[PDB]
């Protein structure tokens, strides 16, 4: 073993380091937002169909309990997506919202404690509102 | 060659050693769990579509055999993913599960002989259950 | 300078030698196989999408030429990966294969002149076949 | 196989004993007749736990123990 051998190794170790690491939390936050939106998007079909068939808005809940002729369940657990819980609160008049609140301990710090709301008016108009950062907000949801 | 030259080489050899090696089996176990879940996730579409079209649950098998009008095959071999085999066992009532059992000799020791089960009830509710460690369990699957 | 000084230097030179060098060509061969598989894996999406849109299998070629409404190019050169060339040969019926043949002079001797084939049947079933050694064969590809 | 003989380094033999659970150690035991009297019959152990944590333990003198290995 020669000192030139070891110094070349040290130089190549230093060169192999210093590799710039770009930002990556933005990608994770955007993917989390997309996953949440894709999780709560099909719940619009359930609420609209149940309201069309006459099922009371207060009877549209979230869970895996077998839906009866008068009660409708979305078929998924509130914590089915580990990112956050899903809450369905529809009034008898048809107005309501579907919320996906990211929970601390299972979601990225940027998206933690943020809510994606699919608000429905009494006239049947669906709108998406998100409290996340504008960069992380998925397309089609206002910020 | 001088003794100071060789002693400096020995010192730099010792310094170049002692580089702490962090834990890495957790990363491999998490990647294996994610790969297994991504492997068995699309099989939910096949089972649900076949049940929707009236194909008997006992006729939904796993393999590359050409699916006929009465029999449906997922299109992949049971050992398509070398981590473990995939088993599809759907009853005629629609209840069944899709399991991914990691096999010893091709999977990490932490995940070996663990099963990821996509249980389907007779009411059409899909749930994911995993017997792995809670840290290695992928998101969306209960432990 | 004393003879004991020089003899200690000679002894430490001998001790600093004799460091066992483990096998390393297996690591290079495994990395080459993984790189080849990761290079030809996304080409499955291109072929399947082009066949879904009705583009003839004979019109799915490999190159950076701008794909038209009737012709599709994967967007990479055949020699984009210096390890070996990539060949796409899809028949009009939909059957075809994507091959990565390692070339002598740019690949390790263990993997030289080996072919990784992503065979597609006329029924749309994808399979990976590799002619490398079983130890060097990446996961998910039969040997 | 690691690709080297147990006696590849004349200072001592190398033993690899890894359990099926992943726990194991790699030992380098200096042999009398080919190693200095201070380091003779000393063992350098690279113990690995079942959780994948690597640690180096040496039975040599603290002055002769290389950096990164506990004594």
């Amino acid at each position: 073993f020669t000192l030139i051998e070891l110094m070349i190794v040290v130089a190549i170790i230093g060169i192999l380091a210093a590799i710039a690491i770009p930002q990556y939390q933005n990608y994770v936050a955007r993917s989390e937002g997309a996953s949440a939106l894709a999780t709560i998007n099909p719940l619009k079909t359930t609420v609209e169909e149940s309201l069309s068939r006459g099922i009371a808005g207060s009877k549209i809940k979230i869970g895996t309990t077998a839906s009866t002729a008068t009660e409708t369940y979305v078929g998924v657990e509130p914590d089915a997506n580990k990112l956050g819980v899903i809450a369905v609160a529809i009034e008898d008049s048809g107005a309501g919202d579907i919320t996906f609140t990211f929970q601390t301990g299972t979601s990225s710090p940027k998206n933690a404690t943020k809510v994606i709301t699919l608000n429905r008016t009494a006239d049947g108009v669906w709108a998406c509102k998100s409290t996340q950062d504008p960069m992380f907000t998925p397309k089609g949801c206002d910020n």
